[PDB]
RNA sequence: AAAUUGAAGAGUUUGAUCAUGGCUCAGAUUGAACGCUGGCGGCAGGCCUAACACAUGCAAGUCGAACGGUAACAGGAUUGC
């Protein structure tokens, strides 16, 4: 029904008097494609084990996010502990131009064209993070108008 | 009417993590050089170093409608007619 998709697996490690123990970590994104994105990250033992955690965790917790036919209404800042994450709208037909980390967030999300850069650290986890909460704060025109005491026509039209 | 439509990250410090931070790569480019190989055409480019030294040829000559003229031949009658 909706798009799922996995972003990075890393293998942690933790020490114990007998010795190592290891791990995998698994990040992943899933949306329906219309305005709605959810994040999740698991954490197993068993690669595949952690990836089902991680959809299962996406699945869930999701946010709804106002999309202009496959673009944002307006260009966002995303920010997060160490990522700062700008987007940006773009032409039709330009297509998803980001980084590895927010391609995968924006295509599951449904946004088409795009224009978007990463500053600072490019954590995947911590890029997910600020381009989920550069998403969320955005607001569409109906929003604004409803803020404000003005109709559709006074907030762009005028 | 148009004169435009525009932005990607990855590797590497750790037992593992986040951040900082340098290093390195994926791109475009050149008056290029070298290695291997090499069919044709169009178009352009071609001493970036020693403003180092130069054999040899050529690259600035025209004007008898300025003038005295006749040295070569071209003619007419030794003769510039
Ligand atoms: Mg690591
Ligand atoms: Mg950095
Ligand atoms: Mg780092
Ligand atoms: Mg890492
Ligand atoms: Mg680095
Ligand atoms: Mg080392
Ligand atoms: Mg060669
Ligand atoms: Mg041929
Ligand atoms: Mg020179
Ligand atoms: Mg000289
Ligand atoms: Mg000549
Ligand atoms: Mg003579």
């Amino acid at each position: 029904e909706l798009q799922e998709k996995l972003i990075a697996v890393n293998r942690v490690s933790k020490t114990v008097k007998g010795g190592r123990i290891f791990s995998f970590t698994a990040l992943t994104v899933v949306g329906d494609g219309n305005g709605r994105v959810g994040f999740g990250y698991g954490k197993a033992r068993e690669v595949p084990a952690a990836i089902q955690k991680a959809m299962e965790k996406a699945r869930r917790n999701m946010i709804n996010v106002a999309l202009n036919n496959g673009t944002l209404q307006h260009p966002v800042k995303g920010v997060h502990t160490g990522s700062r994450v700008f987007m940006q709208p773009a032409s039709e037909g330009t297509g998803i131009i980001a980084g590895g980390a927010m391609r995968a967030v924006l295509e599951v999300a449904g946004v088409h064209n795009v224009l978007a850069k990463a500053y600072g650290s490019t954590n995947p986890i911590n890029v997910v993070r600020a381009t989920i909460d550069g998403l969320e704060n955005m607001n569409s025109p109906e929003m604004v108008a409803a803020k404000r005491g003005k109709s559709v026509e006074e907030i762009l039209g005028k």
